[PDB]
């Protein structure tokens, strides 16, 4: 999936920033970073 390498600043960072990244509506902080899973 999406994995930019971005520690998680909360989930909710990336599943809104992860949005204007790619094409994507969700990332999720799960190994300590957000991944990103269209």
């Amino acid at each position: 999936q999406i994995d930019t390498n971005v520690k998680c600043s909360g989930s909710s960072k990336c599943v809104k920033i992860c949005i204007d990244r790619y094409n994507t509506r969700g990332a999720k902080c799960i190994n300590g970073r957000c991944t990103c899973y269209p």
